[PDB]
């Protein structure tokens, strides 16, 4: 009572009701009060993620004390918190010893409470502990406890671990609707259970950084305040919260709705916006992804295991680069592993990395280490027909059971990824001998487990226009830093085709071909003159090359 | 009422009407009042960097407060500050008691509380003062990011700098106040040029005050040059005066070796004397037919800042860059494909076309040894800085260990080597314009690659202290000799299987040098012999080599497995050996020229 400047009270202000009723989490209080009444290894410590309700539990304990529900062994005691940030090189221990003296002079069982004790731990308080005068209650997280309370601890023999995992959705919903009338008078508009459950599920779904009991309340109170500030609609609602979540993340409030039909029905041209032609292919792949996400197939299998073959450079990779954007929300999600190194017997274990203590161990495997983190990729396999006939064992093990075991000992799961097996077979075969070749080259019962084996059709010599038009409308962005406009002339743009297609490399060069030509040919004018940001820069076909 | 002395006021200054120009940031003000009208985690803190305009944000907040645009809980709120120009712990009770007795109507604004955080924390846990904060992001993360004891009452509010179309209005709202001291005119041309030019180029400070300091320094520079003789009329005159005194002290030199230094200092004087006259004559033209700020002094102050060149078209730099592919062919021979590529990416930066958030160029060339994959980078650094010593060259052969990543980043605070700073970061933090050479990238530990993966497409990286140096105006070069025997597929596969494809992704064109041939070797023999003459011109012993001699040389050392170094070895072993045999045996004393000629096998001097 003499040095009460680096610590607060919990039972005094509980005579005022300055604390929230603590509905939920009625088991942890029994656990704590049971550990607090032993003879040794008493004075527990709460262990859990930040923002889950550890302080909430200790406050509820204080409130049950002031009410009177505990055994008389614990009856008639106060609780005091400790702020570690109020002290901090040195003199931290001076104030700490001044505090411990007061605690000992308390001459009773006046229980303390220390939040984030792993800032203290040490050998200064253990004699205070192993004598029977203080009782501390703590708080930290699991990995912290494993660091500051496990390596140099030697005090783990007097701290009891109590776990506070995290609430469920249907439980934090009750928590919220219990903590509702408060804000209904603080701001005061109106509250709908629809808004509450919407906040809960949307935070759970898209806010993957924080945790539930406060993560939800954050959005609820911020949205209520935004609605109050609006009055410079007299109700709150689910859209009234999706707008907040969108202003929080960046993704628009439209897509923040149904994610099954509103996705399967988008498998239309929204793919064909980035991919071109091959409409049979896109429709087939869309069937594959739709009927697989229905919810009747075996739950332990990839979400798609189709392959496609034919000519090069027509967009074989581009279909996957676009598909990763629509489903997993990124084009930096695919992983491509060439089956050209894997032409020997031994190198098949390079994509796992076998033993602890050999050359490639901490480097992990090529196929697994890129999956156990971010398990939502889109795996490609260039020129699979060249891989040694031993990789197929690992591959069949994948697509027959959604699991695999790396070198470390971890278990990885492939039950929500998409396999893709490209190939350059089909040199002359149109549709007749190409399938005979791919039925005789690969194992016959392997292809029994695949999905559709669709064959890309060549670029229609007219349907080079759409791809080059996408390329050109893209490069229309290039010189927007100067706002210079571009000229198009269908003879010139078609003159790129017959001299840049090169159907041995698909359509690969048509990016450098045009960017180097236009950019570094204008690089004289763009420095001297001849152009400004209203000039379409008329470029045309000289009888030989592409002058202006 | 006892804080009227220890703190200023903004409830009365706003009624009187004096406040700095606040335009924009109205959504920010709305965010601040919105977070103030909450139950928990209210009372925000502003996060940014010095000179973004959060001071202006709170000032406009105060003006809007006195005007009235508020909710019910904001009955003018009499927002005040707590003067950090008021500084002991016995007085702070007297300061805090006034706010404590109040009902939350005198809320404070702790400008730069980053150092304030015992006394304010318990008085915050009861919830009586707002204590509006404003600091920077790194100091925030250091001080009040790890302490969750107080992070339950602080909601950071991010702010950005650029408001270009209103930065010009701010310049206007300040243009009046900068024309008073400097007897100059600050034109809208200058406003709109500085608002538009120093933004991407001088990327060390931030627009809302760097666009201010540019105009301030331009004003001071012009006011200086309004004095009779201006810049470049005060320069060659100070040069020619000094040059003369260097000549009148060399005539009285009884030496023959200093005559050739007297025979040149005279000439450069005779060359500089004219250009003094030509400018002086043209001066009177403008004297009877600069007195105002424009767009040229802007680029002037840009160039004099951070060494970065950023002008309209700098009238001495025009024919150099169109001659680059040819000007570079004086030092590097062959690899037309490589010189075209390395060249087409310097103009696209001096033109303003290239991507503004990526290095001004970053790509790799590799191939057999003794081809020039290092002389090319050296030649590049020689004609941009005019001295080859001005290239940052780090070797990746010493970084073969994992724990050597902290060698070029620095060691964390509290360890032994801490004040020494980094090795790569500490060179690009101060004066970033150089070219950085990565010798033998293959020999490095395949973990430093994860740092260049950051530098690519982001343009910066962090060090042991936590700050971020910028990498947006340099060129990054990679050298290696993977494969070294394969045509094009072995080396392609080797680099593809040695580096991540998402590291080769952000790279520009990947270059493969060919190797030298007989037709390109005579041009190298000439360079070698010219450099050798320039070297042994310190004893005035010029040489005289015959065409059969140069052909014998260029034929002798050619073998297409080691490149060109055998040529230097043969030059030494065949000429310098004999010459140094004679030079200390008398008979070839200073001031001499010895001819060489082909003999049947050797070439006698
Ligand atoms: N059962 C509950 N009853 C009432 N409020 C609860 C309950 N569980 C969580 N909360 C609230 O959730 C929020 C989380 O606050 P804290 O309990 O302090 O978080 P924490 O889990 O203790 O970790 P810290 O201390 O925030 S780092 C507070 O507003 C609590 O009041
Ligand atoms: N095309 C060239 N232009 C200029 N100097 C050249 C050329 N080819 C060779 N040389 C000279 O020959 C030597 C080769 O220098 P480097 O460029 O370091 O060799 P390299 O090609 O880098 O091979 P490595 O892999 O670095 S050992 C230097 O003395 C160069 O000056
Ligand atoms: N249908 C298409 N839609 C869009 N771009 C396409 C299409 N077909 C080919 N392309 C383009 O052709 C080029 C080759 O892409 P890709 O098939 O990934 O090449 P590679 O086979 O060399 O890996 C890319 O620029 C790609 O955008
Ligand atoms: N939007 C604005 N336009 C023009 N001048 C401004 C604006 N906001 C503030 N100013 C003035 O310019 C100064 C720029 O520095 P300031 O914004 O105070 O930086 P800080 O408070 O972060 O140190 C302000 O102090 C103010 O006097």
């Amino acid at each position: 009572q003499a040095l009460q400047k680096y610590s607060t009270d919990l039972t005094a202000r509980a005579r005022e009701g300055k604390l929230d009723p603590v509905i939920g989490r009625d088991n942890e209080i029994r656990r704590v009060v049971q550990v607090l009444s032993r003879r040794t290894k008493n004075n527990p410590v709460l262990i859990g993620e930040p923002g889950v309700g550890k302080t909430a539990i200790v406050e509820g304990l204080a409130q049950r004390i002031v009410a009177g529900d505990v055994p008389e062994s614990l009856r008639d005691k106060t609780i005091v918190a400790l702020d570690l940030g109020s002290m901090v090189r040195g003199e931290f221990e001076e104030r700490l010893k001044a505090v411990l003296d007061d605690i000992k002079n308390s001459a009773g069982q006046i229980i303390t409470f220390i939040d984030e004790l792993h800032t203290i731990v040490g050998n200064m308080i253990k004699p205070m502990l192993a004598r029977g005068e203080l009782r501390l209650v703590g708080a930290t997280t699991l990995d912290e406890y494993r660091k500051h309370i496990e390596k140099d601890a030697a005090l783990e023999r007097r701290f009891q671990q109590v776990y506070v995992g995290e609430p469920s959705v249907e439980d934090t919903i009750g928590i919220l609707r219990g903590l509702k009338d408060r804000y209904e008078v603080h701001h005061g508009v109106r509250i709908t259970d629809s808004a509450l459950v919407a906040a809960a599920t949307l935070s759970d779904r898209y806010i993957t950084a924080r945790f539930l009991p406060d993560k939800a309340i954050d959005l609820v109170d911020e949205a209520a305040s935004r609605l109050r500030m609006e009055i410079d609609k007299e109700e709150v609602g689910p859209d009234d919260i999706a707008d907040v979540v969108s202003a929080w993340t960046g993704i628009p409030a439209g897509r923040l709705l149904e994610g099954e039909t509103a996705k399967l029905l988008r498998m239309e041209d929204e793919l064909g916006k980035r991919v071109i032609g091959q409409k049979a292919a896109v429709t087939a792949v869309s069937d594959a992804v739709r009927r697989s996400r229905a919810g009747v197939s075996d739950p332990n299998r990839p979400t798609g295991a189709f392959m496609f073959l034919g000519p090069t450079g027509v967009g074989k990779t581009e279909l996957a680069k676009a598909l990763a954007d629509f489903l997993f929300d990124d084009e930096r999600a695919m992983v491509r592993i060439d089956m050209s190194e894997y032409g020997e017997k031994h190198t098949v274990a390079r994509l796992i990395g076998a033993p602890p203590g050999y050359v490639g161990y901490e480097a992990g495997g090529q196929l697994t280490e890129a999956v156990r983190r971010r398990p939502y990729t889109v795996v490609l396999f260039d020129e699979i027909e060249k891989a040694h006939p031993d990789v197929f064992d690992v591959l069949l093990q994948v697509l027959d059971e959604g699991r695999l075991t790396d070198g470390h000992g971890r278990t990885v799961d492939f039950r929500n990824t998409i396999l893709i097996l490209t190939s350059n077979l089909g040199s002359g075969g149109s549709a007749e001998q190409v399938l005979a070749a791919v039925r005789a080259t690969f194992k016959p019962e392997f292809i029994n487990r695949l999905d559709d084996v669709l064959i890309f059709e060549g670029l229609n010599p007219e349907e080079l226009v759409r791809i080059v038009d996408i390329q050109l409308a893209q490069l229309g962005k290039r010189l927007a830093q100067r706002r210079l406009q571009l000229q198009v002339s269908l003879p010139a743009k078609r003159w790129l085709a017959q001299r840049g297609f090169d159907p041995v490399y698909g359509a690969r060069p048509l990016r450098r071909l045009v960017q180097q030509a236009i950019g570094d040919q204008l690089a004289k004018m763009l420095l001297a003159g001849q152009v400004h940001d209203g000039d379409t820069v008329p470029v045309n076909v000289s009888p030989d090359a592409d002058s202006l």
